[PDB]
């Protein structure tokens, strides 16, 4: 059986009788006229497997697949989609924590998307098995996938987001500077550190509490000695306008007197033979919630809601691949004596094969729906915020699947501090971003501490991390237990000042970043983007990976080496050097002039902290507070009255004066080449004219 | 800290501040005038260990230690007391399922007992480390042991039994012929087999239902297909006057919808770190009841009581060493693939070292109290019978500790059919018997089926098993799943008739056996006894192991070889050949005359089936129904009026007539040498005279 | 039984009845009016172990611990003090060759020292187990440690040095440019190299001779073919004003005709059961001097003295962790043929 449904440039191809890990609504199920051959696809059904083939041309680009430790153009590699605890991952390691079975093809400048809605171990052989083919193997007898027409990459993502879910809109503080560690404690130390940070000028949005805050790693408990007074801790942080985010794993301790274990009974994962799936995790012997069940989701939402009611501001979901250590520990117990070195097979940390779940009333094998586990956990956790009537929602997840963007931010896990990691992190967050997950980031400074030689803890590298993630949506510093203290307040003045200036610059651009976040939640456009996203028709762009676009207007080329300057590749069009005012013509390579290489595209409007505003060329932009700004000839229109402090206009033609609402004239000042400034400091009814 | 108490030939030596696995009430608490020196003991306290030394003379005998696969005189061996699933045990394998830390020394004809009340891994080095010493090592810093004065071995056992508990008095049917298998099913087959057995003349007292009757090995459940109508089965069997005994393991399946798991929550064993101890047993992933706790014992008694209420007549406790297979399975998973062979270390089936229990409110390590686990399980099960107001109690246990005789019968586990096993089983049951556990037996025909070459399933060997256990308290035929069918009804007429006659002979002696059972429950005297028990002053007796005494009057020398006759060693005194009537002088060796070599001691009274009575010499005997019979010069007195059918008097001097109550007279018919019979068939108010 | 003594800013804390690896004489003792709580310490005695705790503030610095492949400020790491042959060590590898159980705390600009006089496998958990604590675990039931007041770091070191011993004053040439290799030989090549070095303007203070100079790695012997005339070599070096330093390991070859083995008999290390501890080192099967004994030390001093009398200027003690390879070799013999990779423990 083969059915093809069409609507809005999205074709739903159904092979056999699929049982999706999650059902995505289609607001118009119209049988399509186009056939597989007109779609350029070949399909084969074999021993409980479905193979989908597509040709691959020499100049064709393949992007997506989410979190991959590889170049953005995915050709010449066989990818595996299977959520796994990657440990201290290195480049070219696969698979990782997140699985987004979506890839976009750009041929002759036209983009087309392919989304396979299966959470099983899907294989994407991109021109490896057959140099001229993309072969997708789904380890199931049935499957549903979608062909998403473009022609722009942005067009594919809008439709994809429409299909799987728009990103939730988080609070502005979720994009602030977060400090974290594994872990901060006891409670008095948490407050002491926050005080020193603030006293030295660092604006801290929130602090993350890792597993040391729990009582014997038991979820929803406070360590009796380190955190005897949770209320005191909470009020002190809130008193300092600092949010508190607490980590929450997925393992429930098999403890006779542990409430969650007793109340969750009946809603835990089982194994083929009917018993509970008992494994090993932080709290020791543990069982896991079967988040695929509606009731398990309701139970979890309740615990979360109750947990949030103490004043906790956010939830950090970890180890939710889902991960289990019983197999690893079993091996370590039997061969512990032997003086031999074990191989590091990460797949050993996934759930065993005999584990089963109940999806929509049906009993299914874990291997068929594994990757959607974190999605359902996030869903239940999001539901927990609703149950608490909490409008400001903040959820961080390590693992994910298509649709995860509806409920959480995703960070790249346990990275290793090193110069090469700077480039790796950029590929990771951009891969995730181009795959439908907009709110992403990495651990600034790297997670790994000092448990192995290949770790670089130099301070100038640390500064480069802060600078690298300058525009990442999620900006958090996190470090392992045995790692050196990486909080800015512990750095020599020389380095401390640099971090301080970088963080201040981030807050200065927060308004723009947040506006892009609103755009993401409304249209599904990613916040940070690889250059080929805005210039998909230029093949060169698919090889540029140490540069990224922030929204549609800002190009950032972070310095990812020890050099003092770097070569910057500029796409077609004109670009304005943010720091010295120079305007360069696109499709060229130039040398960076500042430590933070920022360029504005001709046709930009950028809202800055303190009601500042930068305008260059003609375009239209919607600020996060709903205020729309439009620039044309020599006029800047406002959808509604708004305050404007400092206005910066970049222009090749001189600007002698501006006129507010036809009457008042404000003094213009040339601050540098092509740069004109006007100190307005007043509300504007609806427009400004340039002369 | 050394303290010695005393009360009527029982010295209680306390080293340090002991925390016994179970507390044994000592009548008084009188202090002793004796010192260790006077008691012939040396004591040392070291690294959490207590070493107790005693000298050992060349002619000194050491007996006891319970279930040991060794000669009855224990010298020249280092014994370990640690309950363990022995698997397919062979001779000289140690340790086994039961641990009774009691040994009796017989020096210069005088017996003295030594009981160390510790359920930890106690070591009894009997003249091995030091040829002239008995060294006992208790792996604890404190300990309480008792020195029990004799001078007769029977004296020691009475005091010992007084201390640890008198054996319960079971119903007479508990000593009948029991058929069992692993397993009988479905329910219709159980009834069909019982019918054939009865139709062919075999009087079956009860049938045992092994684990196949359960639903997925879940305790207290019936297999929906094999036993869909258990109530019907129980009536079908009860209608035929056949008892039903069901096996009950100690593992509770970790199942979300399994009632016992949910109701037992809070009462299961834990590990050092606080989580539940999750292991592996028949039902798969399992937890175990912490029987050391008072509340757990109540909970268990409730389930048992409820289980007994359907009409189940007896409980068979198995795998209660306690045994666990998680370690073994862990090894098999990690090294399964290797073409390498594994060593059979039985200790791998015991509970792990991190398991803890709550004894009398105190948290203790499993290794300190392990051996008492089965004792507390039996205790709770016995309590379950009381809760059901069930007066006829029947409990079979595989493992045990001192005091187990208060609650259950013990059978020797998984023996292997073979000619050598005949001698082994005799040492096992006699060792248990001389150690305070009177109601014992072995699997007639051997448990092991055909899973390995060294198994002998010949029919004449099977017949020898039936004959060997002729007088054992517990008489049950049990066989493994893949073993040939061993029920008598499946044997060729030649062999079937032999088994039939042996079973009929057992029922003929049941009255005597049961009277000895009453004596056991009242005075703690064992039913079957090694020869040295009645003749402890003759060194020769400690080397005789293929002969045993049934009570004080009957000597049985079973044929444990293929021969047609054997050499029989007779102790001091005169002995009457039960089959040919010949009388022989003790302290001699004679050849057997019948297939079942039975001899009556001068001074015997033996009640037989159908009110028959055998009298030889002068003695006093208490029948199970309380009627006391006494024989003197030429008179047989009765404590109360009782019916008497056939009376047999063995005498070297002729007996022409007997006189009932100084009135009526009955003629005597000499049936064979020294044998005179009188068909009385009438009640006797109080006496019979011989002339 | 925990007591505290005092003397010129040095608090000696005694837990139980310690048997120090070496005794450091503390002159005018006298019991202290100070308490542990005042001293800011917590002490626990358990299963043959002593745990000493101190709080650790956010701005507090911890330095010391000797030879550690880590940042100078030691916070956030659990250190092990156990001399070990580190092999081709990399950064963040622990432990290494040297064990100095001393750490200095600098809080509010004030320094205080803590010296635990135990040569056992001492653990220094510096804000790792507990973020706000420094936990020191000594695998012994008794122990003596010292709290050394500053307030300057230099003050702490002066007192510490006063306690454990002042550094000896070596000759000025010991700080000159030394050339070495594993190894330089035969003897003519040693002189040739020194000549070229001097001719090209390099002022060489001394040359080190590694194990290739010995006869089959036997201590206090000269290789019969590589070094047939050691006297001539020493004279040539001295004529050129170059010192000669020779390496000396700690392994004595179990050789029936090897003098040091025969003369050292009675002074070697043993094992619990009473036999000699026979191991493996450069010369093959070897025994080791029990330097903890006075007679062994005297015997060794004699061999050294005799060795120095030929004109050797310095001694280079190597592999003295002490190191032994019998366990490693045992593993390599049993799993030699197995096509697997051994972990480097
Ligand atoms: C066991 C080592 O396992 C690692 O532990 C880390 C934290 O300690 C986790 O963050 C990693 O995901 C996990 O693989
Ligand atoms: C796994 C094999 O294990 C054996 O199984 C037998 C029953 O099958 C039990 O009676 C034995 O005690 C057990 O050791
Ligand atoms: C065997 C390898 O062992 C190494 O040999 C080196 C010299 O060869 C020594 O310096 C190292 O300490 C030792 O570990």
């Amino acid at each position: 059986i083969l059915k093809i449904y069409e609507n809005k440039g999205v074709y739903k191809v159904v092979i056999g009788e699929p049982f999706p890990p999650i059902e995505f609504p289609l607001e118009q199920k119209i049988s399509s006229n186009k056939s597989l051959s007109e779609l350029g696809l070949t399909i084969v059904q074999q021993g409980n497997k479905v193979i989908v083939e597509k040709s691959l041309d020499l100049k064709e680009h393949i992007i997506g697949l989410g979190e991959k430790a590889f170049e953005l153009d995915r050709k010449r590699k066989r990818y595996v989609m299977y959520n796994v605890d990657a440990g201290a991952y290195k480049k070219y390691q696969d698979p990782l924590y997140v699985s987004i079975p979506l890839f976009i093809s750009v041929k002759d400048g036209v983009a087309t998307g392919y989304f396979f809605n299966s959470a099983s171990k899907v294989i994407f052989d991109v021109g490896l098995e057959e140099y001229d083919k993309v072969i997708v193997t789904i380890p199931e007898d049935s499957v549903e996938f979608y062909v998403i027409e473009g022609p722009r990459i942005e067009d594919v993502l809008e439709k994809y987001t429409e299909l799987t879910g728009k990103p939730f809109l988080p609070p502005m503080w979720a994009f602030g500077y977060m400090i974290s560690r594994y872990s901060y404690y006891p409670q008095d130390k948490v407050v002491e550190l926050v005080d020193i940070m603030q006293k030295e000028g660092f604006r801290v949005a929130g602090v993350f509490l890792d597993i040391h805050y729990m009582d014997s790693y038991k979820l929803f408990t406070w360590h009796p000695y380190r955190f005897p007074e949770p209320k005191k801790l909470i009020d002190e942080l809130h008193k300092r306008n600092v949010k508190l985010i607490t980590i929450v794993d997925h393992g429930i301790r098999v403890d006779q007197n542990y409430s969650p274990f007793l109340s969750g009974m009946g809603k835990f994962c089982e194994i083929e033979s009917g018993e509970l799936f008992v494994g090993k995790m932080w709290p020791g012997t543990t069982v896991y919630p079967d988040f695929f069940r509606e009731d398990t989701r309701e139970w979890w939402a309740g615990l979360i809601s109750e947990w949030l009611s103490q004043g906790v501001d956010g939830i950090w979901l970890d180890m939710n691949e889902p991960t289990d250590f019983s197999r690893a520990i079993e091996i370590r117990d039997v061969l512990s004596s032997l003086p031999v070195q074990f191989r590091d097979d990460r797949l050993v940390t996934t759930f065993p094969d005999n584990v089963v779940h109940y999806l929509r009333g049906k009993r299914v094998k874990h291997e068929k729906v594994r990757n959607a586990y974190p999605l359902y956990e996030a869903m239940a956790t999001f539901k927990g915020f609703r149950t608490s009537h909490r409008n400001e929602i903040f959820i961080l997840s390590r693992a994910g699947y298509a649709g995860i963007q509806r409920y959480a931010f995703i960070w790249t896990g346990d990275n290793t501090p090193s110069w090469d990691d700077l480039k790796l992190q950029l590929q990771l967050v951009l891969g995730l971003s181009i795959s439908g997950v907009p709110f992403v980031g990495c651990d600034i400074g790297g997670f790994q501490g000092r448990n192995f030689a290949e770790i670089d803890n130099s301070m100038d590298l640390l500064v480069k991390y802060y600078a690298l993630a300058l525009f990442f949506p999620f900006y958090r510093s996190h470090k392992a237990t045995d790692g050196i203290d990486t909080e800015p307040v512990f750095l020599p003045d020389y380095y401390k000042e640099k971090v301080k200036e970088i963080v201040e610059l981030r807050y200065k651009f927060l308004p723009y970043i947040y506006s892009l976040a609103l755009e993401a939640s409304e249209k599904g456009h990613p916040v940070i983007r690889p250059l080929f996203y805005e210039f998909q028709d230029d093949d060169d762009m698919y090889r540029i990976e140490d540069e990224y676009m922030v929204g549609k207007y800002l190009l950032y080329a972070p310095i990812v080496s020890k050099e003092e300057s770097r070569l910057v590749t500029l796409p077609r069009g004109k670009w304005y050097n943010y720091w010295n005012g120079e305007i360069i013509n696109g499709k060229s390579v130039v040398k960076s002039t500042h430590e933070l290489p920022i360029y504005l595209r001709e046709g930009s409007i950028i809202p800055l902290e303190g009601d500042e505003l930068i305008v260059y060329g003609e375009t239209s932009f919607k600020r996060y507070d709903n205020a729309e700004i439009t620039s044309s000839s020599n006029e800047i229109k406002f959808s509604r009255e708004i305050y404007v402090s400092k206005l910066t206009i970049t222009s090749e033609k001189p600007v002698s004066k501006i006129i507010v609402d036809d009457s008042k004239e404000i003094q213009v000042e040339k601050t540098m080449q092509n740069t004109y400034v006007a100190k307005i400091n007043q509300k504007i009814r609806g427009k400004i004219n340039l002369e």
